């Protein structure tokens, strides 16, 4: 059906962690194949790789992977296949990886670097677990019970073994681990394998004899099998070692150990004649200890030649200096230090006159001096004649060269004998495990470090035997040249075994790789898996090759490994590359009760009430996505991985900690009888079995054997005594795990709580799906520490049921047989007296233990959480799509957003936002306010967060989500959305308190995603198919467009009105602003597809025309203050965009409004016949603006005084606007009027700026004139098509001016007035007074302004004209000018409003600063440095357009030879939007801020989400879509 | 660069798409309707053996005026 997992990638190709499970591995969940399907009928899993759109990897990007393309193709580690990344700047690309067989798979990405070079990322691995079945019943990986049995202790016959098989089958183990069933070596240790290719001749004879026994275990007892596989060593007496001695490290292959060989045989030769003098042979005295070192001091140490292995032969070099004194006798260089620096001269010869391999161990004379190069230096430093003190000088230098070698020798020798008298002591004197056997031929004083033998190739060799360094790094091959352990005697050896020298591949040891390959695939044909002892010491490339050979033979190979590397990261890397399915964990390692509770806590599961993952505001919601209408497209027989909700965003693939195989006792650790007591065998195995992982035990643990069995010496056989010790309990524990395994699946589906009080350990296993659970109280017996009483156990909202209880008591000691291994007689007494009290009011269960509960006892309770049934998850994950069926882009605003001021509007100031204790209120009242906080909580499972605490302390936030929608119940689809929340939150309150936070975030997250999906469906295709970043920008349209009660865009009714920003521009007269609405109209409404909503705002503002202008503040239809010289021209630009984008948009011109104002500039007749009076088509409204401006406008603001602008001066209210008809530029404004977007009227009386505009833009503003040229070009072509019926415009005196002539006047004079030439030569044509100038290559910000320097100030307003009127700009002038703005004026998120090099530059804005500063006080800095985000939009829109026209590198030959932007330009555009994507990601408000201080510094006064801040970035994405993506 | 109909004006650098019906047996015939004399050219784009995009030369043909 659907076995697909979503693996999202970052911008650098690395996989993204959806949750914080810790250091882990991309493991895919082990699930059975669909009903009646084998390996090959269909892919086992499909990994959907998600690459971000426009990311640096997408540039000529390829996905490499060693995944075979189909089941017919075998797996190769180093054969990768190509996959093409479909690059897009809007849409992410998804690439499927069909996997048909379990194994190890990796992937890396290749792309074109920014240096036009090739670059490659890391290899990222992911493991597909094998499928384990016995007959036809699937065995979940975390329900494995493994019984490890040793071969040589089960009897000499096959049927003697099948008696052991029937015993472990009664205990209900389902897997048996075998010590290797091969022919054993001399010492008969199971791990020293004589021959790898044939089994034990004592029991078996052929593969078919052992394969039938393993298959017999499968059919008879329902038990799978696996063995140990030894890669690191072989027996010291193999007949193939005589033929191939190079398979190990010898004096030929590893010459560095020659020094250690002569020291090892210096002891087999010494111990054989040791007692000849033998002052203290085998005594236990301090006098006896030092005498052995003095026999070592002179008989071996002083007889090993002072070790020339390090020191250069001093006199044998002088002998070979006069010998060749005559050859190369000159050193032309001058670098040779003088005899003054006697040490720098010593090492200078070491760098120039040395044979290869200097300074390392090798042969006896491994370190030597190049003679003809040495004497050449001696003749250049001292004399060309030898007898001139060369014998003295050459000896002085060589003695100084050997000074570090001598100190390297003294530090080695001390470690040689210090390691000696410390191990020999522990063998004899130290009473922690002694045996002072007199030095025999079998046991000399020196544990043999090298197994010496006579080879069959006519030679003698000395292969050593591996072991382990005490506390050394196991990743370092102690036999390789990098270690000095065999020399310094820092090796604990195993004489049974012998080196296995693998190299960089089969080329270094051909026969060893071929033999181990055939040895691996032999057991792979028979058994179900392998077990790797000391896997950390096996090299990666060795373990990778053979495990892949085994998986080609057995595709369902189950791999276990005793892995203790340097850290958890290295453990995960070995699991990643080798494909290890489970790691061995040992419970006997716990020294105390607290260490056991911490070990059990690690492998028990996740905390109770843990948060569940949900797609939130960080995912793409494609409008064209499949959906599960009622979470019903699932069948249990398909065994498909489930999506999170009704939306079909597949299950995410995230790193999870590697699976564990918890062993209560292995075959190497001491018995509970030894380390603790025998009674602890019961509680220890119970705590292990309760863990949600694989479990195992060694044979004899359940049978309470007395002490750890010696794997080397002992020959006794296991007892046939049945049902001894814990055998009854393990049958219960394994049978109970079989019931749980049927439904428990992923890591979020099994929860756990563990408590440790003294000698008791509490374990509470809980299934998060149904509420069923187990409770374990285990009293541990580490030592007889007296009587301890456990407090009352209390379970909230839970009912308990007694299951079973047992106590383990010792009945004397164990028998002492010589042919059978018998355990300690033990009594297994069932216990009673456990009182389970249940309060029918508080629904709380109390558990009291009986006083007869001795140490070494357990008690198991069956528990069930109240309010949870199997049908709870389905009821929560369904119905939300149907509930959002009648939602609109307006109604979603009330469900998701609504600021507290917006909510106060509908609630008259009574409601607002919920207040979280010790935290604050969410940013929005809707679901977005919760999701912005919950995303970090769900990612980290922060159950200690103040919101998590409040959710389980009461149902206040639960009812707050549902009770909010009563304010907006009458809106479209909100009633059905509320009912889904009402029914789901009601079901949640019936749950235990500690589970409410996890389920609260699940219900909110589901309804949020369904609302966000519904939004993408209602919007256009360019938005509904793009990246999260574009959709996150598109959701700002819903945040701003809402219907209100205290304001609107129409005076008659209260409909949807675009707010300027939240929350400070949303209520009353502060919501709608004409300049702000029509700058963001194209981005938030036209790009998204809100055509009908975009028309309403154009018509509503068209009624508010007066003085030929659009009001800055729109009071629906009441007093609209006309303090604007910019708004009307952005308004006419949005009209052009409506006609250009909306199909059939030319009809907008003929839409009739009702002008609520007289045609002349009179007074405010709100209640008058002049309200209706006359209508006005948009066609004549546009012409009314063009003609009123040209005919000259002059007016003083109506109702001027304290009633209006309470700071503006009397002269400021008198505004007049005029057109210079020699250039066509519209001038206007005064030094007391602030009619542009840089509106800041001073208000500081402490700085004397009350009424003084901080940024007055009098004269020709580039923004105003650029829109004028755009309007003239728009109406000219409109008249050509018969849509615009106006062609003349009268001037103030009376002459009529053709519109085309006015259009040509700007075309001939705009760039002439504003452009500042880079060359001083052309200053005579562009009207420039060079005295007041700042930078050349700049487009002017103002023309004929009051402040002459504000004319030549670098401000981001010229990009507005570059976008709307590119015809006014010559390409090379505009490209160079906008390149200056990129380097100087471009901030990380906002655009610097003023050149930093200017003297008026104050980039910090603090509205409320009381000082004597004409800038910082009372916020006069608003537009004199601070970085605004919307100007960034117009900037990059023109930065993309003019770099595409000028730079040849920004173009590439596209489809139909139409030139499209190159990937070089897309790369530069993508990098300039990274800070914007980070901002909206890590902001509680789901948008972009209005303002930013210097260099990205967050401005507290700035509105955190602004309409035109995001709308101008959506304009860029629409430009690239509508022109190229066809 | 042949306009699809007489209403569409002629542009030197505006080329129009035409799909080649691939077959291993049958050749494909694609008509180019010309309504007005002038200069017309055609080139072909296809998938390279390197799985890349490749283009042939521009091939011109002249329709003489009617006098
Ligand atoms: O009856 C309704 C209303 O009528 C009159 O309104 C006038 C104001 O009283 C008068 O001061 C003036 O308001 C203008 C201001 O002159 C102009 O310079 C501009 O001001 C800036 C602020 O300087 C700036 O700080 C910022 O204000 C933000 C602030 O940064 C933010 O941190 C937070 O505090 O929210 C503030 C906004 O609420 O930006 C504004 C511009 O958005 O624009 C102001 C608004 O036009 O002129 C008004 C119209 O005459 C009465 O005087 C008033 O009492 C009545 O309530
Ligand atoms: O919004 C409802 C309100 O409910 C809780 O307030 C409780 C709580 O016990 C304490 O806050 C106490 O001081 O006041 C109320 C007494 O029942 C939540 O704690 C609070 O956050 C929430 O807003
Ligand atoms: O002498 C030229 C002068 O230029 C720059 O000064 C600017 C000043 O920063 C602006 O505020 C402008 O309006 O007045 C000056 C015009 O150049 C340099 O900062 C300055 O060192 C230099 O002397």
């Amino acid at each position: 059906a659907h076995r697909t997992l979503l693996l999202r990638l970052s911008d650098s190709g690395e996989p993204v962690t959806s949750c914080s499970y810790g250091q882990g591995v991309l493991t895919l969940p082990s699930l059975p194949l669909p009903q009646g399907k084998k390996l090959g009928d269909m892919p086992v899993y499909t990994v959907k790789l998600a690459i971000p759109a426009g990311s640096p990897v997408t540039r000529d990007g390829l996905i490499w992977t060693n995944c075979p393309p189909d089941f017919s193709t075998q797996f190769d580690r180093e054969k990768f296949y190509k996959k093409i990344i479909k690059t897009s700047f809007h849409e992410d690309d998804h690439i499927d990886l069909d996997i048909y067989v379990p194994g190890t798979y990796c992937f890396y990405l290749s792309f074109k670097n920014d240096k036009d070079e090739l670059e490659t990322t890391r290899k990222f691995y992911f493991v597909v677990l094998p499928i384990l079945s016995v007959n036809d019943k699937f065995i979940p990986l975390n329900s494995i019970a493994m019984q490890s049995v040793v071969s040589k202790w089960m009897g000499p016959t096959i049927k003697d073994w099948e008696k052991v098989f029937a015993r472990v089958a009664s205990k209900k183990y389902n897997m048996i681990h075998f010590t290797p069933l091969q022919h054993r070596g001399e010492s008969n240790s199971p791990y020293s394998i004589y021959d790898q290719l044939e089994f034990d001749p004592t029991v078996f004879k052929s593969e078919k004899e052992v394969a039938d026994m393993v298959e017999r275990l499968r059919t008879e007892h329902n038990i799978l099998s696996l063995t140990d596989i030894v890669f690191n060593h072989t027996a010291n007496n193999s007949q193939w070692l005589l033929d191939h001695p190079e398979a190990g490290y010898n004096h030929k292959t590893s010459p560095h150990l020659i020094s250690a060989i002569e020291l090892d045989k210096k002891l087999l030769d010494f111990s054989e004649q040791m007692e000849a003098l033998g002052y203290p042979v085998d005594l236990k005295t301090v006098d006896d200890l030092i005498k052995v070192m003095d026999g070592i001091k002179e008989h071996v140490i002083g007889e090993l030649k002072l070790w020339e292995f390090y020191v250069v032969d001093v006199k044998q070099t002088v002998s070979e200096l006069r010998e060749k004194w005559g050859n190369s006798k000159s050193w032309s260089d001058d670098n040779i230090p003088s005899k003054d620096d006697s040490t720098n001269l010593a090492q200078f010869v070491r760098d120039n006159a040395t044979e290869p391999g200097f300074g390392s161990l090798g042969e006896r004379g491994s370190n030597k001096i190049n003679i003809d190069k040495f004497a050449a230096i001696l003749k250049k430093l001292h004399s060309e004649d030898y007898n001139n003190g060369i014998e003295e000088l050459a000896t002085k230098i060589l003695n100084d060269i050997n000074l570090p070698f001598y100190k390297e020798y003294d530090d080695d020798i001390n470690e040689v004998l210090e390691q000696l008298f410390n191990r020999i002591k522990y063998l004899r004197i130290d009473d922690h495990g002694p045996k002072q056997g007199p030095i025999t031929k079998k046991l000399p004083l020196s544990e043999p470090y090298f197994t010496r033998f006579k080879a069959k190739d006519g030679e003698e060799y000395a292969l050593a035997n591996n072991g382990a360094i005490w506390d050394g790094n196991p990743l370092v091959d102690f036999a390789s040249s990098q270690s000095k352990a065999y020399l310094r005697r820092e090796v604990i050896v195993w004489g049974d075994c012998v080196k296995l020298r693998y190299g960089k591949g089969p080329s270094d040891s051909p026969y060893l790789w071929e033999r181990m390959s055939k040895y691996v695939e032999m057991n792979a044909r028979i058994f179900n898996g392998f077990r790797i002892d000391n896997c950390h010491s096996t090299p990666l490339h060795v373990g990778q090759y053979f495990l892949d050979v085994a998986r080609r033979v057995n595709p369902n190979l189950y791999v276990v490994a005793e892995l203790f590397s340097g850290s958890e990261a290295m453990d995960c890397l070995f699991v990643e590359r080798l494909g290890i399915s489970s790691l061995i964990r040992e419970a006997m390692q716990a020294w105390s009760e607290e260490e056991l509770s911490r070990l059990v806590h690690r492998h028990g599961g996740r905390p109770i009430g843990s948060y569940k993952f949900v797609p939130l505001d960080d995912f793409p919601y494609p409008a064209d996505v499949k959906i599960d209408e009622e979470y019903c497209a699932y069948n249990p027989d398909d065994h498909s991985v489930k999506c999170v909700s009704e939306i079909m965003i597949p299950k995410t693939l995230t790193a999870t900690p590697p699976h564990a195989l918890f062993m209560d006792c292995t075959h190497d650790n001491e018995t509970p009888n030894q380390k603790r007591t025998v009674e602890d065998t019961l509680p220890n195995a119970a705590l292990v079995a309760f863990c949600s992982s694989a479990i195992g035990s060694v044979y004899g643990y359940d049978e309470v054997f007395p002490q750890l069995l010696d794997l080397v010496q002992e020959k006794r056989t296991y007892s046939c005594a049945e049902n001894t010790g814990i055998s009854k309990v393990k049958t219960l524990l394994n049978n109970m795990r079989e019931e749980i395994a049927s439904e428990a699946v992923d890591i979020e589906d099994s929860e756990m709580h563990v408590h440790h009080d003294g000698q008791y350990i509490t374990f509470h296993r809980t299934n998060a799906k149904n509420g069923k659970g187990w409770y374990l109280v285990a009293r541990t017996k580490f030592h007889s520490s007296g009587d301890q009483m456990l407090p009352r156990i209390k379970l909230s909202q839970t009912k308990a049921t007694f299951k079973a209880a047992f106590s383990l008591e010792r009945t004397g000691d164990a028998p002492i047989s010589d042919e059978i291994i018998e355990g300690i007689p033990t009594k297994l007494r069932e216990l009673t007296g456990f009182d389970i009290g249940f309060d029918e009011n508080t629904k709380e269960t109390s558990i009291l233990l009986p006083q007869d509960f001795p140490q070494g006892s357990i008690v198991i309770f069956e528990t069930q959480q109240l309010g949870i049934d199997d049908s709870l998850d389905h009821f929560i994950r369904s119905g939300a799509i149907k509930a959002t069926e009648k939602l609109s882009l307006e109604s979603i605003n009330y469900v998701l957003y609504r600021a507290e001021q917006e909510e106060y509007d509908y609630s008259e100031g009574r409601s607002g936002a919920y207040d979280i204790p010790d935290y604050g209120k969410p940013v929005y009242c809707g679901l977005q306010g919760w999701v912005s906080i919950l995303r970090k909580i769900i990612f980290y499972n922060d159950l200690a967060h103040p919101l998590s605490n409040n959710l389980r302390n009461g149902h206040w936030a639960v009812d707050y989500v549902v009770n909010r929608l009563d304010l907006y119940k009458d809106k479209e689809g909100v009633a059905e959305v509320q009912e889904w929340l009402r029914s789901r939150m009601e079901r949640i309150k019936q749950l235990p308190s500690y589970l409410v936070p996890s389920f609260f975030a699940l219900v909110v997250g589901i309804m949020y995603g369904c609302c966000r999906l519904r939004a993408m469906q209602l919007m256009s295709d360019n938005v509904g198919k793009s990246t999260v970043f574009v959709q996150s920008l598109a959701m700002t349209s819903i945040q701003m467009v809402s219907a209100m009660k205290s304001t609107s865009i129409l005076p008659d009714q209260n409909i949807a009105a675009m707010a300027a920003g939240l929350p400070h521009f949303s209520t009353n007269y502060m919501r709608c602003w004409g300049r702000d609405v029509f700058i963001s109209l194209r981005g938030l409404l036209l790009t998204t597809g809100r055509y009908e909503e975009a028309k309403e705002h154009i018509l509503a503002f068209a009624k508010t025309l007066k003085h030929g202008l659009i009001p800055n503040l729109l009071d629906a239809g009441r007093n609209p203050r006309y303090n604007a010289r910019d708004a009307a021209w952005f308004f006419v630009q949005a009209i052009q965009d409506y006609v250009t984008i909306v199909p059939g948009g030319v009809s907008l011109l003929q839409e009739k409004v009702t002008r609520r104002f007289p045609l002349d500039d009179e007074y405010i007749p709100y209640d008058d016949p002049k309200a209706f009076s006359y209508s006005s088509t948009i066609e004549e409204i546009i012409y009314e603006i063009l003609n009123r401006h040209a005919g000259g406008i002059k007016y003083r603001e109506a109702n001027a005084g304290p009633n209006l602008d309470r700071v503006m001066k009397d002269e400021g209210f008198n505004v007049e606007v005029n057109v210079d008809w020699e250039t066509g530029l519209i001038h206007g404004g005064s030094q007391f009027n602030c009619g542009t977007w840089m509106d800041k009227m001073g208000e500081s009386e402490k700085a004397n700026s009350v009424g003084v505009p901080g940024t007055p833009r009098d004269g020709a503003a580039v923004e105003i004139n650029g829109l004028l040229k755009s309007c003239l070009r728009f109406v000219l072509q409109l008249s050509k098509d018969g849509k615009f019926k106006y062609t003349e415009v009268t001037k103030p005196d009376g002459s009529k001016i053709s519109l085309s002539s006015w259009n040509d006047l700007l075309q001939e004079n705009f760039e002439r007035c504003f452009y500042v030439p880079k060359n001083k030569e052309d200053d005579n044509k562009f009207e420039i007074d060079a005295t007041i100038i700042n930078r050349r290559g700049i487009y002017k910000d103002l023309y004929r302004s009051g402040k002459p320097y504000e004319d030549y100030q670098f401000r981001p307003n010229f990009t507005i004209a570059m976008v709307v009127a590119p015809e006014l700009f010559t390409p090379d002038y505009a490209a160079g000018a906008i390149e200056l703005a990129d380097q100087v004026l471009r901030g990380p998120v906002g655009m610097r409003t003023l050149d930093p090099s200017d003297y008026n530059y104050r980039p910090y804005y603090n509205n409320g600063e009381d000082s004597d500063d004409f800038a910082t006080s009372k916020g006069r800095n608003y537009h004199q440095g601070p970085e605004w985000v919307w100007c960034y939009g117009y900037f990059i829109r023109a930065y993309h357009y003019f770099n595409f026209l000028t730079n040849p590198k920004c173009q590439v030959e596209g489809s139909a030879k139409k030139l499209k932007p190159s990937s070089y330009l897309y790369r530069k555009l993508y990098s300039r939007l990274l800070k914007h994507r980070e901002w909206i990601e890590n902001s509680p408000w789901a948008g972009l801020a209005e303002l930013t201080n210097k260099d990205g510094e967050v401005c507290n006064d700035s509105s955190p989400t602004q309409a035109w801040s995001t709308g101008c970035l959506l304009d860029l994405f629409y430009d690239l879509w509508i022109s190229y993506e066809e």
